[PDB]
Order: structure tokens, then C-alpha cells, then sequence
């Protein structure tokens, strides 16, 4: 074809992570961004592919996801560079007809260890498919700044969390009706935090981890960065706020009873009830 | 002619939404930007236009604005994302010779949707082009992000806010001497918040929307830009002087006073008096 | 010869301005600058001046300026633009063999508005020639955040506030010595204002406007932009210790005392007293 | 060959300046950066060096460093500059076979007085050498802001301020489990400062300067700016906290520990006793 670095995903995990570096979210190698594909995005590209794909088995197969290709970023990588050498950086893999494991079509040297976290994107890949009938399609994990400021002072309990950021920009009920879920602190990279974080996605498409950051779903690259982006500046107004004192008033519980009719959405009831 | 791409309109649109998205005022889907045409502007590029440009009914009769076009971005549209696809996230629409209704001549893949805040940003257009002898062309929703955090530890009234805002940058008074109206929180979207807002656009340049965003006019995009920056960065300045417990001294109203005779300006009353 | 956008200073305004605009600290019409050139600088772009450059009268007359180009932001025009179209938003200007006046030789379309305000920057670039033999050339005004955010809190007097900054940033005293001088809040625009600028030039290169901004002076663009870096990079320092509750410990006087030995600088004696 | 310029590590050196500018921690001529190379990188351009290589002697001499190639930042630089002109802003210098002196092979116009911070750096590239079985290439000082500002406010103190940095955001212990070495204010540009720095960069990869900036090393441009970022981060996210009242949870000692065990580092004993 043209070459697959112009392909409409490559470009868009380009975006993607620059802005998210613009934002100073994705310092070092923070943040990790994975986007399911189909086979008629990536077939034209095929002679571009490695050789021979590496094969990395999955040690908990997922059978939901057989025969699935994504573009994600690198193990190690920093979303700084993904603009300046995409192919180093990004990597196209694609799941077996079993679900066991997947080969690296495209990118990272061919290698095993920058695919490392995509076993626990993986499991929250699937629990949004099945809770939003297959409409979402990408999980980014940041460092949002203001989020993860706002976890060692407010209670880091979804209800909470997520009425203070409803109320700390107007649109954040209607773009996030289900709410933030929130973990306690866990090791990252782990069996745990992973399997955990899946739980959490059944119900929400928005999930913080205290005193690191948050992870976030949705059906496209632009809808899922936006996601992040509208509870981070909600975070960034309250960060203000309560750095001049605190709250003198706010949005009401009945003032978000009525945004929520309007816009017909079923606001998280325990965030609502406060 | 040149493709209207490069006209000084749709460049002009993709400068004043870039430059909001950079300041931070533009998350997801956040403001709406409409800029009001002549038929010249508009003229050269016809064969260029929607074979057969959709007609949607206005509930709300316009007659001030009958024949006239306007360049807005779309409903749903990220600011964002103009600069990569102005024909996408942009439309040009033309009132009607009843002002009954719009064509969409040009953008938006023809689509009604995407104008649907239009009715809205009419009614302000029209109170501006009365208030101003048609001076006034442009309408500019955005999220900016200081003003917003001080509707929740500033009085929200007129008279109270603006004067904390000519306080916060000498230029203010100079800038906007009528003011910025700041109505109640009310669901946005709605008939209410459309004709709330356009009310307070008789008596001001700048509206507020309590926990959510401003809305500004002027003549051009630049200067309706700069007249929100200019609030907004008096917004910036106070957050970090609340933030640091507060003014010890400020512009006084003798001060306040002697500015605005020298600029020859009348200062909204009930600001000057506090 | 080659077109004079292309010139080291026409160049070089562009830069100052396009970064200061970068820096936020230059809104809509917010901030000046000027510089002082040489015949050799321009002539060879002579044939590329307005036919008959308009001539504006100096009501206070400046024969130490006599025959003295500068190229200059124009009265009105916006940092932000001057990138776009450096020929609308600068002029080039010679003062006459008297001091009596200065012609426009290019750029600003050849009007008289968008000089304004050089009547005071040349009072001021006067008494800079005299303080420093000639070697500086440049004065900048700028809206430069943190620093106008400190003069609400801070006592603004030249010692206090000079040795504040001095605190904020180990390098302040060794690139301003001489300190700040913090004048009175005045109405902007007025020979007032420009006098008791110049005035303070004398001994600073770089004075402050409560509740307004920054004016520095010095021998390149690089070097005064620098300068107000400086000093606004040591406010933005000291509005987050201020944010944070004050310092717990800071730089000491005989620290201070020390770093000026070294440097061999003579540091503004009332604000080392403190 | 190609041009010097186009090399990878004229590419990389401007790539490093320019980010650290774009955060905005190099305001004027702060901040320096080194990093050591190999005869291989420098050989194929050799006829684009000085015809006559500048050579300056070293009061102390570094054996260890005998032959060895840098690329470097000049002396009074701006990082803003690199990019725009890197042979003017940047040198390539070759230690003697005694290590006695160096010469200027390329850049800063062959002048001694760019390099006068060398020896500084060269102290530290000596101690990060041994520490590091000559992994470590890169000396990064700069004038990271929020870091600065916490000086004011943590105490000062090795131990102190590691922890809070750790629990300012969960990858810090493993991105640096030897911590933050902070010196007492001194005099900067002294063989004093330049003998204490190196002291601590053999116990950490990172050394703070109070009430002035950070001084990191590393492997890799990217690693050694990452490092610094990841610590200007959590620094960034401390002074949010701090301002907003102080930390209400945070991560526990035992949580500290089981993320260094998972992650196979051994946190400093001292911060992590806390
Ligand atoms: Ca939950
Ligand atoms: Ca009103
Ligand atoms: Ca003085
Ligand atoms: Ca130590
Ligand atoms: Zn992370
Ligand atoms: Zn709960
Ligand atoms: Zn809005
Ligand atoms: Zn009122
Ligand atoms: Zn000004
Ligand atoms: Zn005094
Ligand atoms: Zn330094
Ligand atoms: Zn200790």
C-alpha cells in the first residue's frame, strides 16, 4: 500500500501519545495506550509485517479476543519518541485463534518484553466489550497530573471521587454518568492490580489508581483521550479550588438530577445520593 | 478559486480553535465558535458548496438574520481537531430569506446535528448586532479554566466578579468596562440557558456560566479571542493570589476611576461602586 | 537583497514575541517592544521601504536618539500575530536629525496609531544609552503572570521585593543586581507613566507595574528576554512557596553576600540589608 | 558524511535542550548538559572539525577521562538557542591521552569560556563512571521548578526528601530507589559545589541544589532527562498537594516496600525507614 506508518491508527497512536506528552502526563516511560483493530485495517499492510511474527503465549487465555489484532505502545517506551520513530515504538500484534497467545505482526524489534502489560489491558479489553456490546475499543493508561493529586486529599472512594469531579466542571456527569471507579493502592504490573482493574471497567469506563494514575475506555482513540481529558480538567479546576480555600458553592444534587434528565443518562446513584 | 481551505475564514476559525485548544480551554467536545459573513467572503468558493445543501427549520424565527452565512465549528466537533480537517469539523452555513431556517452550504458532511447549538449562538448574534450597530460577528463558547474554578469561591454576580476581574490585570476595566454578566447555573443545551445568555449579551460583552464556561463577542476573532484571554488571564492572576491568601493591596476605585476617564470609558456602575 | 522579513531582526522580533506569547504573558495587545539598530542593520533593504514613510512629530524632543533606527511592535497589534505577519505587526522607524520626530520606513502600513507608545519607550532607551555607555538597545513590557500575581501580596517597594526574587532563584542577583524597581500603580499610557519609568531606569533594568507588569531593558533581544525570565521563572518559584504556606528556610543574606563576591557584582544595597 | 549537525547526537543534544526549554526549566543560560561519547560517533566527521582544535588545560587532571569525546552545552547558552544554531550553542571536546586538557574539536566558535563548567561535569561523569561500570554517558543540570520550590519548604535533607518524592507518584522508588542526594546551598560554579556534587553522585543518580535546581545522570539522553522528569513530576504533584492543605493518605512504608521487592530495588534505607 503506502506504507503502513501513514495507515489511519499508526497516525492516530501518533496523536494519541503526543498530545498526552503535550499534557505532561507521560513523563519517562509513564502511560501505556492499546487500540483493538480490525483485519481489514491492517490486511492492505501485510508484505510490511516481520518476517516470521514473534509468538508470546498468554498464561490466561482469552478466547474472547481469538484471532484480534491491536496497535499498542512499547514496554519501556515513552510517548514522547512514539512521533519520531513510530515502528521503535508501537507495536501491532494479533491474539491466535485460541486466545493463548499472540504474534507481533508489526513493530518493537519483533520483541517480547515491550508487549509486557498487554496481558492486563487485555482483561479490561474484554470486560468493555462485553459491557458496551463491543463498542470500545481502546484502554490508555496516564498520569494525569491533577487526578493523581487530587488522591492523597479527597477520599479515594468511587461515590466520592466521582460527585466532586461531577461537580467541578458541568459536562463531566454526562460524560461520565458511571462514574470513576476507584482502587485501593496496589504494586503495579501485577496479577492483582491487573484482574482488578478489569472488575472496576464492568462498571465504569474511567478507573483511578491512587498516588499513580488512571485508566480509561473507550471506542475510539479521540472519545477515550477526551475521556481522560475531561476528568483531568475537572481535577485541575477542583486542584484550584481547594488551593483557595475550598468550595463556596457548587453544583447542586438537584442541579445534577436535572442535568442528567436532560441529557438522559442514569448518573452512578451512590455519587448522586451525596 | 484557491480551494476555501485557505480562505481567511476557514484559516482564521482554525487559528481561534487552536489556539483555545492550546490554552487548555477545550476539552473533548467543550465550546462552540460561530463567526457571522458577508456574501463576498463566501462568494468565490460557491462551486466548492453542498450540491444540494440541507435545510434545517429554525423553531425560532430569525428575521435579523436573514440572508446571512456564518463559518461555526460542528456540534460533537473537537477543537482539537480542526486544524487536522476543517471541512470535517467545520460548517458554513446561510440564513434563509425568512430567517426560518439555514442551509448547510459547505462542511460537516451536510449533517443537522452538528448545528444544533446554532439557534443558541443566533439569539446572542442578534442582541450583539443590535447592541453594537452590527459591529459584533463573532460568538465564542469556551471551557476556561481560571474563570471557571473562581465560580466556586467568588460571589457569582455581575457587579462583584467583574470588579475582582478589573482588578486582577489593569487592562480589564480598559477591555470590558460594561462587564460580565453571570447568570444562575442552568442546564446547558436548553431553550432557557439560550435566551438567559442572550439577555445578558445587551448589557456585556462576556457572559458566565457558573461551574461550567464564558461566552464572548466582538468584531473579529482575534479581538473576541483577546477579550477572553484578557479575562481569563486576570482569572489566572487571582487564583494564585487567593491561592496565596489574598490581596494585601489592589487597584482601587479612585484608581479605577481615573483609568476609565483617561480611556475614555464608562465603567459598569455597580463594579465601579464597590 | 534577500527580503527583510528574512533579516536578523525582523527575525528576531518575531522570536521575542512569538516565545513571549508562549509564555502567556502577552494577551490580546498586552506588552511592547523595541530596538534600537544601526544604519548597517537596515540599509541594504532600503528600496523595500514605504515610498514616502509618514512622519510623526515627538512633542518632547530626543537629540540623543537623533538619526536612530528601531524596529518596533506596533500600538494595538498582538504578539501573538506578529509570526503571521511580521510586516502589519512591526515597524521599522528613524528618528529625525533633530530628535524632532521619527519617520515609518516600513511595515505598520505606514500609520501613525501603532506607534504610540514609542515616545515613552524612547524615554526610557535614553536613559538606559546614558546608564550602561550605549550598550543596551532593547526594551520589553510584558504582562508577565507570577510577577503581577505578586505585587497583591508582596510589599511593593524596590528593596522588599528585589530581595525576594533574589530569594526565589540563586542566579536573580547575579543577573539583576541592581534589583527591581517597583514604581507606584499609575494610569498606563500617560507621560507620567513613561517619566517615572525612565526615571527608574536610571538604576534598574527592570521595573515593575503593580498590578500590571514588567519593563526591562538591555543590550540584545536574547539577554532582556532573558532578563524577564529571570525574574518571573524566581516569582513563579515563590507563588508556589507562598501557595504552599511561606518558606521554612531560604537563601541568607551571607549567602547572598557571597554569591555577589564571587561574581563579582555589587548587589542593591537596601534589599542585601534585609 | 552527512553533516555533523544531522548526527544522532547533535539530534539528540537538541531534542534534550529543546523539551527542557519547552518545560520550563532553562530560563536564560540556566542549565548545562553532557554527554559522553565514543570515537565512533565523532570519526566520520572529523573534516568538519576546527582546522586547530582549541586546547584547554585541566587544574585537575581526570585520568579516567583520557581520550574520551563529549558533546556539550556552551557556557552562557541558552537551551532555547540549541535548536536554532547547535554549532554555535553546542561543542564536541576530546580529552588528552593525560587527561590534562581537551581540545575543541567542533562548535562554540573553538572559545575556552563556553566550557568553563566542564570540569564541574567531568567530576561527576568520573564518580557516575566508577559507580556505574561505565553505563552512566550524561550529566544533566537544570532549573527544575517545582524541585526548586520544594527546597523552600521539605527539609533539606537526603532522606526527607527522597521519601516524599517516592510517595509524590509510585514509579519514583523504582526509577530511583538510591534517592535524591540535597547538598547545603553553595556558591555555584566553585571547585567547592563541583567536589560536593560529585561526592553525592556516588551514592545517587540525582542531586538536588537548594533554592537553585537538580543535577542528573544516566545512560542515555532520554533516561537521564526521563529521570529528572519523573522526579519534577511527583515534585509537581507535592506542591498541588501541599497547597490544597497537605496529604490526607499517601503510600505506606509497607507498600514502599512490597513495590521495591516486586520491582527487585533496594530503596534507600534511610527514606524508606520513615
Ligand atoms: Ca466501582
Ligand atoms: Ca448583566
Ligand atoms: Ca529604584
Ligand atoms: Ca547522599
Ligand atoms: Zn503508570
Ligand atoms: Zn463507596
Ligand atoms: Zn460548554
Ligand atoms: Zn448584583
Ligand atoms: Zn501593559
Ligand atoms: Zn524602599
Ligand atoms: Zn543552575
Ligand atoms: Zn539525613
Amino acid at each position: 500500500m503506502q506504507n503502513i506508518t501513514q495507515s489511519w491508527f499508526v497516525q492516530g497512536m501518533i496523536k494519541a501519545t503526543t498530545d498526552a506528552w503535550l499534557k505532561g502526563w507521560d513523563e519517562r516511560n509513564g502511560g501505556n495506550l492499546t487500540l483493538r483493530l480490525d483485519d481489514a485495517d491492517i490486511a492492505p499492510y501485510h508484505d510490511n509485517f516481520h518476517q516470521q511474527p514473534r509468538y508470546i503465549p498468554l498464561s490466561q487465555p482469552m478466547p474472547l479476543l481469538a484471532n484480534t489484532p491491536f496497535i499498542v505502545t512499547g514496554s519501556g517506551k515513552f510517548f514522547r519518541n512514539v512521533q519520531l520513530d513510530p515502528m521503535a515504538n508501537l507495536g501491532i500484534v494479533k491474539v491466535d485463534s485460541d486466545g493463548a497467545g499472540y504474534h507481533i505482526l508489526w513493530g518493537l524489534f519483533n520483541e517480547a518484553v515491550p508487549t509486557s502489560e498487554l496481558p492486563a489491558h487485555f482483561l479490561s479489553h474484554c470486560e468493555r466489550i462485553k459491557a458496551t456490546n463491543g463498542k470500545d475499543r481502546v484502554i490508555m493508561h496516564c498520569h494525569a497530573t491533577n487526578l493523581i493529586a487530587l488522591t492523597y486529599v479527597l477520599e479515594n472512594d468511587t461515590a466520592v471521587f466521582t460527585r466532586q469531579l461531577w461537580e467541578g466542571s458541568t459536562e463531566c456527569l454526562v460524560v461520565f454518568p458511571d462514574g470513576v471507579g476507584i482502587l485501593p493502592w496496589m504494586v503495579p504490573g501485577t496479577d492483582a492490580i491487573g484482574q482488578a482493574t478489569a472488575q472496576e471497567m464492568q462498571k465504569h469506563s474511567l478507573v483511578l489508581w491512587p498516588f499513580h494514575g488512571v485508566f480509561g475506555s473507550g471506542p475510539t482513540l479521540d472519545e477515550t483521550f477526551g475521556l481522560i481529558d475531561t476528568a483531568e480538567k475537572s481535577a485541575q479546576v477542583l486542584v484550584k479550588v481547594y488551593s483557595m480555600g475550598g468550595m463556596k458553592q457548587t453544583i447542586s444534587r438537584e442541579e445534577l438530577i436535572a442535568l442528567g434528565k436532560r441529557f438522559g443518562v442514569t448518573p452512578l446513584a451512590s455519587a448522586l445520593a451525596l
